[PDB]
């Protein structure tokens, strides 16, 4: 009987951070209640100034990334407030049956549903809408997250012993089509309805325009970089709802990779780059050894560094010589 | 001796079904006969009727799935009738040598050729035509399948313990290159030879037209969806002989998959979406555990939902409230 | 103390050759002691003399293979010659902090630096060219190679056996975006300045004009055809520093695969095909069963046989009719 388990109220937080929660289950299981909002809201993705109409959960791209643990249930209350236009729903690729929740989680605006969902597999998974005939306009709006449904017991590495990570970031990456005109240049929509047949030819160049970390070119760097410390354990999960992609940490590696992201597999040790197919999240261990600037990009280098799939992390405190030094620095022949 | 073997004749049935076999070998190795007989002809690929000239294996996209055991020699009987205008091979990645085959099977129309290998490798494969200078001219027509190598003792699961399925599907996946005309409108061909140069030209935008399962859009949808019951172990190989697909069951898992296809290895356990690289075949076992309509994609869902690859499963039986429920319904605020 | 180790001068032989090694490890740890000398040059990478402005280590699109063991240093001297134009710096996947060593190894033309990094993990990795501000450019003008880092021991099977290779080849793969006008032909250019927007352009589409093995099309056919014969243990190493591949040795297997290139996980058995994402190196083992001409490509055949990224082995030796036959060769029905 459902009623006789224990409800904890979650309060999300904006990505990249995620919100509290205990690695290794502190109490039996749980109804784990979340409380998501959606928001069509304008957003600028890029250094030009290219605004587009966004479709969200709780406000941000990517949506929060909520955590549970393995044989939780998840019961999500989802919001779609009249001052929206559109009609949401959500697959959690956690979930088991009609089709992730999606099936039963139609709102019009003014409308709300609460959805209950047993978290029976651990791992990272993508959430995202999903509306029947318009699934792709709404994911690739930006209207995508995930969800960690973390082993009782915590994470294991591939011999049986614990992984404990000391900071969690979540990255979500999202492939937009802005419309472009025969020119080249971005087009610009007076209403959902007149913006959907050029959404729709825009989605079937498979060309993004933009691919990005946390909505926006630049949004993982200044004063909004991810940041730790040499020697903290630091586990980033990202996701793609539906665009392959490659992360790499330049200067650094994923220790323990499980890079589709299911943690009944042992990871992968000492990762370079890992694919994260569309439709999935994957998660990346490392421990940091070198203080200074690193970049995490997809690692198709366009992608990244024209198209926006790059983020920073400051690290502070020792340099180690031993490990890298610059033994005679540039100076001319 | 291979004479001294027993010989066994299988006759092949159109995808999505797979002939008979079993999955535990109960007959020492056999040389396993298979006869298939090229077809190019016109297939309607999509709701507006876009029509193509497809060049098959046995009068379907994909071929049929063939199944054999490791160390069964395969004896293919390959007939290209004189009704066919084109040259055709086959390479099958299960084989060793000769291209797969490809050097070995060249027929003219009004040809035949029966080859023979020995499947030493257990896995799921892609075979394909391969025509020396138009190989992907053949594969992007359609013209390739799959054939399961199943280990003498069956599947395994992640521990050794047995995996058994109830019931098995073949998933042809299909990138198509239609030529397009500057304003965007598919072309057509008098001659597969008047046609060459721009379907040359297609194919090198990289940008499929089409992506499809079974052949068509909307082929497994219908009456001709994918069935299942509630409680069920069904494995659904999946191929994609030029392109990387990402296949995601919206609404379950892949409870154990080999993405890439190869049963000597332990497969993945819980996937959400899997990537199968093109030239390869892939193979995920599910349980189902709740009823309905699920959607099985390519979660690069433009691709799916925009340009044709999805399928349906149809599953009957119980709701399990445990799993998954609205708690309330979509109502107003 | 460093200085208290063995020092090694390796000296490169151009791909897909690879400099002298030991398997195992015959010393114990060592500073390994490369030098490579920038140069721009042009290159015809195309049968219809298609020609860039290339970039390379040591003259050669991929950069040589360095080999190393775990836990020795590497220490490159990289010269920058004044007869180059640009700025250009090294990022080792294998290397930990200062973005690979791009940080720390920035040199102009007429100057050189000598980097050295501890190389703590066993694997194959990429290492590319990434000036701040110019990173994907460079290296899809072909600055980028790989840097493989045995274990100790050398490398093991999935249960922990010995695998040792007879030959070793480096297959870099590459993805050029030659800039087109708007009628499809390449446009050519005056100085880097002036090609810039235009390079950036053309890798903004994601659409390679050129993926080719060892810098050209045909590059590894004819006389550069790779070889081996009958029953020869083989490892090719394949690197693509900006975008997914997935090769496939026609005819043959991956025996054992390490697709995302790091030696303490175990192999995959017996692949097809694999997924080496872009910004990564991977290596399959082979041993040739049977003798003659093997193409060996990225499964999308479409980039193998229109783009270029085909090459070839001979293999010498016996026919094996037990493993391949051609049972009644191609004759009128
Ligand atoms: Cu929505
Ligand atoms: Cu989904
Ligand atoms: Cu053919
Ligand atoms: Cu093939
Ligand atoms: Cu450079
Ligand atoms: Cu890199």
């Amino acid at each position: 009987d459902i009623s006789t388990l224990p409800r904890v109220k979650v309060d999300l937080v904006k990505p990249p951070f995620v919100h509290a929660h205990d690695q290794v289950a502190k109490t039996g299981p749980r109804v784990v209640e979340f409380t998501m909002t959606i928001e069509e809201k304008k957003l600028v993705i890029d250094r030009e100034g290219t605004e587009i109409h966004a479709m969200t959960f709780n406000g941000s791209v990517p949506g929060p990334l909520m955590v549970v643990h393995e044989n939780d249930y998840v019961e999500l209350r989802l919001i779609n407030p009249d001052t929206n236009t559109l009609l949401h729903n959500i697959d959690f690729h956690a979930a088991t049956g009609a089709l992730g929740g999606g099936a039963l989680t139609q709102v019009n605006p003014g409308e709300e549903t609460t959805l209950r969902f047993k978290a029976t597999k651990p791992g990272v998974f993508v959430y995202h809408c999903a509306p029947e005939g318009m699934v792709p306009w709404h994911v690739t709006s930006g209207m995508n997250g995930a969800i960690m449904v973390l082993p009782r017991d915590g994470l294991k590495d591939e011999k049986g012993q614990p992984l404990t990570y000391d900071k969690i970031y979540y990255v979500g990456e999202q492939d937009f089509y802005v419309p472009k005109d025969e020119a080249g240049n971005y087009k610009k929509y007076e209403t959902p309805g007149e913006a959907y047949e050029d959404a729709v030819k825009a989605m079937r160049t498979l060309t993004p325009t933009h691919i990005v970390f946390n909505g926006a070119v630049g949004a993982l760097t200044g004063d909004h970089a991810l940041t730790a410390a040499v020697g903290e354990r630091v586990l980033v999960v990202h996701s793609q709802a539906n665009r392959d992609t490659r992360p790499h940490l330049i200067g650094g590696h994923g220790d323990y990779v499980w890079a589709t992201g299911k943690f009944r597999n042992p990871p992968d040790l000492d990762q370079e780059t890992w694919l994260i197919p569309g439709g999935t999240a994957g998660a990346a261990f490392y421990t940091f050894r070198q203080p200074g600037v690193y970049a995490y990009v997809n690692h198709n280098l366009i992608e990244a560094f024209e198209l926006g799939a790059a983020g920073h992390f400051k690290v502070t405190g020792e340099w180690n010589d031993d490990l890298m030094t610059s033994v005679v620095k540039p100076a001319s022949m």
